[PDB]
């Protein structure tokens, strides 16, 4: 139902290596990116299961769907994104520009995109900066490229991938957003985070971010799932924080 | 007269931050909990003149003051926090409409006695909403808000206790709403002039229409189409038996 023929696709540009993702144009006018897969590296019945799941989200939030191509190299056609992800937006040329009240408004968007996925019943498994995608007019989507530092401890020791898991999670994103796409446990091996995060350690509040958002993380971050708070929550709380939140906030330095 | 040596009341854990001063939690006399605040020493002096004057059971109700600076206006404590905190907090997915009509109805009570005493609020919003234990809400007040402003006190600085009722109409989207910021996707600027064409917040999700109209008669455009407190207290106390009776519990309200 999906498909549609090669000879509509045209891959222009190059944009990440691993199969690949391409920028090109469906039917000689809607610009769309391209993600082909490398044959050999992974079967093509495996490689459209995550279009599958693609086929039934459908959200403003979310990269949508186009297209797909059952023949040999397999094709996954969506829209495009422009500015590319939000790691290398945050540590891009952008990065000195952008200040709290942007970085809160992305992350309004991204808990937004997070609060469907919830409705939905579904679980992301890998949220973070290099799976958000952002295009014009700072517009971030949720997306998946196909990660101990932004795993949930329950989810990384005993496979307890859950949407609370993905709140954990969003929580580690807010510290990329807040430290201009910094690694999160800085100076800290994966066994060295996985040991402290389960004694308890926390990241700190980052450098010129307001406690109250340092909060939200930390109830991201809470031992048990279940006293963890809803994307939405989340969405509620990042819309509303310049008014109900910090309404006497003053632009800095960095934030 | 209210005068109480700084000796006597100790200030212990920090609640908020901002304005002028900070409000902190303590201790007077070693005995009873309290709440301390800590712009000229004569207008910060000011605040505390006028709460000498007010005396109300649904208004936080001044204890001790310290007439030299540092200048510490001591009050009561509200174990629970700001209004708006805790209908975002963990409390506002227990809280349905039963509750928080009965929260209205107690600031209605507050702002009730502030109409018979002739005073103006000005800046009347869950924030300035104080809880307690058993739901007990008070009025208080933290030191623009155009969202919660009526049109007059804001373009003309017409500031009424008829301004306080349409803030009193915004507060009451507060609580149907779980403490979300009025006219959601709406800047202050888009606010004053969809507001002065005549626009009003629709009817929240799961809100009775009749609360809903209660809501609009508090945002008459002619403030003196505006009901008093003394009917808007009346009509909270009685709503679950003159207005809803048969009002049944649903997801959130
Ligand atoms: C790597 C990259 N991608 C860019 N834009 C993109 N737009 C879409 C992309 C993409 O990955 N599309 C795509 C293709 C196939 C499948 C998928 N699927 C998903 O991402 C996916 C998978 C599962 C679930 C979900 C969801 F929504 F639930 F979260 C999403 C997505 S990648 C731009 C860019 N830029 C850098 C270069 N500059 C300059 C020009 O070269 C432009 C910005 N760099
Ligand atoms: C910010 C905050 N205040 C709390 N409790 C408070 N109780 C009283 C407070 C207070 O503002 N007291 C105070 C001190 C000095 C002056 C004033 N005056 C007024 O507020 C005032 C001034 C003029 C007029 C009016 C009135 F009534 F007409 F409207 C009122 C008030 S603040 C608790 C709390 N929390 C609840 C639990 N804690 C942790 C407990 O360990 C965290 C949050 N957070």
């Amino acid at each position: 139902a999906w498909e549609i023929p090669r000879e509509s696709l045209r891959l222009e540009v190059k944009l990440g290596q691993g199969g690949e993702v391409w920028m090109g144009t469906w039917n000689g006018t809607t610009r769309v990116a391209i993600k082909t897969l490398k044959p050999g590296t992974m079967s093509p019945e495996a490689f459209l299961q995550e279009a599958q799941v693609m086929k039934k989200l459908r959200h403003e939030k979310l990269v949508q769907l186009y297209a797909v191509v059952s023949e040999e190299p397999i094709y996954i056609v969506t829209e495009y994104m422009s500015k590319g992800s939000l790691l290398d937006f945050l540590k891009g040329e952008m990065g000195k520009y952008l200040r709290l009240p942007q970085l809160v408004d992305m992350a309004a968007q991204i808990a937004s995109g997070m609060a469907y996925v919830e409705r939905m019943n579904y679980v992301h498994r890998d949220l973070r900066a290099a799976n958000i995608l952002v295009g014009e007019n700072l517009v971030c989507k949720v997306a998946d490229f196909g990660p101990i530092k932004w795993t949930a401890p329950e989810a990384a020791l005993y496979g307890r991938f859950t949407i609370k898991s993905d709140v954990w999670s969003f929580g580690i994103l807010l510290t990329e957003l807040t430290t201009k796409g910094r690694v999160p446990y800085p100076g800290m091996v994966n066994r060295e985070v996985l040991d402290q995060v389960e004694r308890g350690y926390r990241m700190p509040c980052p450098p010129e971010c307001p406690e109250s958002l340092h909060d939200l993380m930390c109830q991201c971050w809470r031992k048990d799932p279940e006293e963890r708070p809803t994307f939405e929550y989340l969405q509620a709380f990042l819309e509303d924080y310049f008014t109900s939140t910090e309404p006497q906030y003053q632009p800095g330095e960095n934030l």
